[PDB]
RNA sequence: ACGGAAACCUUGAUUCUAACGCUACUUCUAAAUAAGCGUUA
C-alpha cells in the first residue's frame, strides 16, 4: 500500500533558539552571531536539514546498538529513514523534512 | 531511472570585578494653677 503520513504540529519555543546562519548570507546582520532568516520575510525559520540532524543525532545515541565514525555504518533503523548514501538499499531514506517557517507573527504583533 | 545520495552553522564562554543613600541641623521660643467674696444676717 502506497501511503504518506504527515506528521503536523506546531513547535512552540520555550527558550530563545539561534538556529544561526551566515553574516552575509541571512541579510548583513550587524550582530556578530545573527540567525537564520527568510529571505523575503526576514523571519526566522527552523530549516529541515536542522531538524533532521537533530533528530538523527538524537537517535543514533539509542537505535544503533553501537557507534558510529560516520554516518554511514549507522543501524539499519537509522539508515531506512533519513539515508545512506553507499547503501544501495537505502540510497533515500522515507523520511521527508521541510523548513518550519514562523506562524504565529500575527499573535505576536 | 530527479547535478542527484548522505551532512546540526555545531563545540567551549558568569554581563562580571570595585563603590556606606552619605555629610551639617537642640521639637525650639515667652507663660506664678491662678483671679473675684457681693448682699443679707
Amino acid at each position: 500500500t502506497f501511503a504518506k503520513i504527515k506528521f503536523s504540529a506546531q513547535i512552540r519555543l520555550e527558550t530563545g533558539l539561534h538556529i544561526g546562519g551566515s553574516d552575509a548570507f541571512a541579510a548583513i546582520g550587524a550582530i556578530d552571531s545573527p540567525v537564520i532568516k527568510d529571505p523575503i520575510t526576514n523571519l526566522p525559520i527552523i530549516p529541515g536539514s536542522s531538524l533532521k540532524g537533530k533528530m538523527r543525532t538524537l537517535l543514533a545515541k539509542v537505535y544503533n546498538e553501537k557507534v558510529a565514525e560516520k554516518p554511514s555504518d549507522d543501524s539499519d533503523i537509522l539508515s531506512r529513514l533519513f539515508g545512506n548514501s553507499k547503501d544501495k538499499r537505502f540510497k533515500m531514506g522515507r523520511l521527508i523534512f521541510r523548513d518550519a517557517f514562523l506562524s504565529n507573527a500575527d499573535e505576536l504583533d
